[PDB]
């Protein structure tokens, strides 16, 4: 069909700056752990040492297959500059079939 | 209740520039295929002809109802500048009831 | 394990400007309703009084636990500048275990 459930996963994480986000995205592509990344600038807020702080970071969504999830989490844990980084996966319900094929081809290998 | 499961879907895709993202978003609204779109600038990375490339694009999330999903995918496939565009749907678990009503009203028609 | 299903929810909403998005994010943190927020600039389009309009807003994703969902929706409904704001939750499938612990600790209290 034009689209189907597929087996894509979307992993999200945030980084201290544009440079680090792009560098890690590139390293993940080199290892065929992701087929593509989309990064964007964000303003964040959270608790830190008893106070609410404002921060500027770069978020990134990583697109890959379910088969690469474990490896992706391990590589992100390896490369992340933060001690306790935000790393979580969102549920993908459907995906354009041709794109799913491209994702699969893009992550074939190591 | 204040919120419930609803029947909203979120479709994500990326475009070569701001102009194209907005133009397509407008065309989707004209056809009542989406109730709203949120677009933002992104930096992307993926494989292309054996090399890892960096790109600048505009991403967009399209908010509509489950009933419009098939039509939305067909219209996006029709208008997309890319040969193999990223088009996938994310799972929505809950939604403010009043907003869900607004979504339904916004996509009533053609 | 390195990651598991967890009990995190992601709530998304849009605001008229950067100032309002950050202010509300801060208020949600003060009440321990969210552990963190990530906000970014967006361009939006929707129907308004029979015409398709273009707008500039700031979107924000709120990260919290399933236990805080009801309270979060109530506080957002309380503080939102829009009469019919977009507020919905996305499904989180997996999450880095250490991060999940941080989320839980971050929302403990009121």
């Amino acid at each position: 069909a034009l689209y189907f459930m597929g087996h894509m996963i979307l992993v999200y994480s945030t980084f201290p700056n544009e440079e680090k986000a792009l560098e890690i995205g590139r390293k993940l592509l080199e290892k065929r752990l992701i087929a593509c990344f989309n990064a964007f600038e964000i303003r964040s807020g959270y608790w830190w040492k008893g106070e609410i702080v404002q921060d500027k970071e770069w978020a990134a969504i990583f697109k890959t297959t379910e088969e690469k999830e474990k490896e992706l989490y391990e590589e992100l844990r390896k490369l992340h500059p933060y001690e306790t980084p935000a790393i979580f996966t969102l549920k993908v319900e459907n995906i354009l079939t041709e794109y799913m094929n491209w994702l699969r081809e893009s992550v074939l290998g190591s």
